[PDB]
């Protein structure tokens, strides 16, 4: 395992998104997991469908928020994602409509990150790709983050209420840190990125409920 990795180097991630007024963040983080290991498998970068996800995912709570884990299931059972542009993003809950012409990936399965162990968290970030991780989101110095290695001493590794996609993690200025793309959009942070503190006793919770999918 390397000392710094950035997939978006390699062409592994998709543009930044706009979840909007939804609590879709799992969504967006399960389908930016997916779509790397699509393009890690097939040669192909392409945009799947977090919608597809928030009306048809039966174990997570639409906009109301959902977990990973229980995504990328559904992709597995359902042997099939939809690209955006066969189930596009609108932002609100509504019946679940999967277009099995659309279907643009599937998955085989899932594995979790040992709870909490940022350097397990490393190696399965330069084994596999971008990872899936959950985070406490809820301060006012992560809505406003702009530049710098986040760190917040009042972040809480038990309260995860907001999940995101680690597509790297390195070093800045002396600081190590993870390279977290959001869903909030490319005028959020640094251009929809935000570079959260690694090996800081696991702030802001980064490594409990870290998951990739199998393909
Ligand atoms: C008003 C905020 C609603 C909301 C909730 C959640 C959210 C809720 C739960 C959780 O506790 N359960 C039970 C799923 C867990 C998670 C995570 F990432 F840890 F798996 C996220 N995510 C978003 C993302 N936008 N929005």
């Amino acid at each position: 395992a390397p000392d710094s990795v950035d997939y978006r180097k390699k062409g592994y991630v998709t543009p930044v998104k706009n979840q909007g007024q939804c609590g879709s963040c799992w969504a967006f983080s399960s389908v930016g997991a997916l779509e790397g290991q699509l393009k890690k498998k097939t040669g192909k970068l392409l945009n799947l469908s977090p919608q597809n996800l928030v009306d048809c995912v039966s174990e997570n709570d639409g906009c109301g928020g959902g977990y990973m884990t229980n995504a990328f299931q559904y992709v597995q059972k359902n042997r099939g994602i939809d690209s955006e542009d066969a189930y596009p993003y609108v932002g609100q809950e509504e019946s679940c409509m999967y277009n099995p012409t659309g279907k643009a990936a599937k998955c085989r399965g899932y594995r979790e990150i040992p709870e909490g162990n940022e350097k397990a968290l490393k190696r399965a970030v330069a084994r596999v790709g971008p990872v899936s991780v959950a985070i406490d989101a809820s301060l006012t110095s992560f809505q406003f983050y702009s530049k710098g290695v986040y760190y917040d001493e009042s972040c809480n590794s038990d309260n995860l209420n907001h999940a995101v996609l680690a597509v790297g993690y390195g070093i800045q200025k002396g600081n190590k840190h993870w390279i977290i793309k959001n869903s909030w959009g490319e005028n959020w942070g640094n251009k929809g990125y935000i570079l959260m503190a690694r090996n800081k006793n696991n702030a802001c919770g980064i490594a409990n409920l870290a998951s990739f999918p199998k393909m």
